């Protein structure tokens, strides 16, 4: 490992506090994407101009047209990405990637199928894996790795910042350190179980005072890319419960009256309690009694070899500054600001 002095900041767009998405740009001249920079998962992928107008999500992203760049290097290997929401295929390309001030030649895939559900929600383009290549589809190495081997960044790690929704800034990530403008007291370390993921172990999460769930441990994948706190359908339907919160199909609502008055919730990572409040965990839209109001926790069932397992999303990211660090194999959390 080769260890530089630079810093490298992406600032992030965050839309309605679900997508947090920032800017790259692929090829010559830069062909550029509004991409979510995701720690669960190791690939970058793009809609491509090979993706047929049949699949209405490619209507309406950007899509690479590798005809257009002078770098683009052909590989064609079929690839497929498996997420919680949704699937995507296509292709492995390589060409040109600027991110952040920082260029680097990077394999990625052009994807073909992009289905409507849930491609037509995001506000993004596609997405830019900060996992490990232990979780890479098709071996590929990680943009992250990329940039580590230039030789130019500060430090081996990169930093979160995501805000609530507001002109003000969506949030960033800086690769090569941390931002100590948007935390506050000192960051306190987890290590990660093993490496190839950024799951640590979780010892307790408790509604109220009394340690409700996860108390004989369990597992929390910090994922960047979740854009809620999520268990499994078991913990999820024993926490609900605990708050009075009635299921739906895709979430779990309250009346938004009760809202202000549920308990906290906190979570039991390394030597400290991260404690979030209802107005960390509540889509406060109104205070009516007569309207329903969702909550920043879901149920997910995340598959093995990864799961079962808890993610710490964007819910828990707003609150906690996050640190990945891959020189250690782990997390750091602080106070943000
Ligand atoms: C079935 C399954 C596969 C993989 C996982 S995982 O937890 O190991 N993978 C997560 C990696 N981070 C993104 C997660 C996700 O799907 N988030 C939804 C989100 C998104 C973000 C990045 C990449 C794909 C999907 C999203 C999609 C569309 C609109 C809004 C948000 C899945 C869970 C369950
Ligand atoms: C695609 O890229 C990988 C990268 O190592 C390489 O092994 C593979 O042979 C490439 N395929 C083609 C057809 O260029």
């Amino acid at each position: 490992l080769t260890l530089g002095n630079t810093t490298s900041s992406v600032i992030l767009t965050n839309y309605m506090d679900t997508q947090y998405y920032g800017e790259i740009g692929i090829g010559t001249p830069p062909q550029t994407f509004k991409v979510v920079f995701d720690t669960g998962s190791s690939n970058v992928w793009v809609p491509s101009s090979k993706c047929s107008r049949l699949y209405t999500a490619c209507v309406y992203h950007k899509l690479f047209d590798a005809s257009d760049s002078s770098s683009y290097k052909h590989n064609g290997t079929e690839l497929t990405l498996r997420y919680s929401t949704g699937t995507v295929s296509g292709f492995l390309s390589q060409d040109i990637i600027t991110v952040g001030g920082i260029t680097v030649t990077q394999m990625f895939g052009e994807v073909t199928e992009m289905p409507a559900l849930p491609f037509m929600l995001a506000e993004f383009d596609g997405v830019v894996g900060m996992g490990f290549i232990e979780q890479a589809i098709g071996r590929v190495t990680p943009i992250f790795d990329n940039i580590i081997s230039q030789g130019v960044l500060k430090e081996d790690v990169f930093s979160f910042y995501y805000n609530r929704d507001s002109q003000s800034l969506g949030g960033q990530i800086v690769l090569g350190g941390s931002d100590p403008q948007h935390y506050e007291g000192n960051f306190h370390y987890i290590n990660l179980i093993k490496t190839g993921v950024w799951q640590i172990q979780m010892k307790g999460v408790s509604v109220g005072s009394s340690t409700l769930l996860c108390e004989d441990g369990c597992l929390a994948l910090v994922d960047t890319g979740a854009s809620y706190i999520s268990g499994s359908t078991s913990s999820i339907e024993k926490l609900m419960e605990a708050l009075g919160a009635k299921k739906r199909l895709f979430d779990y609502v309250v009346k938004c009256n009760e809202g202000p008055t549920l308990p906290d919730i906190s979570f039991h990572l390394g030597g400290k309690e991260y404690t979030l409040t209802s107005a960390d965990y509540v889509f406060q839209e109104s205070y009516s009694s007569k309207k329903l109001c969702t909550l920043a926790i879901h149920a997910m069932d995340i598959p093995p070899p990864t799961g079962p397992t808890w993610a710490l999303g964007a819910t828990f990211i707003r609150k906690f500054y996050t640190e990945f660090d891959r020189r250690n194999n782990r997390i750091g959390f602080a106070l943000a600001r």
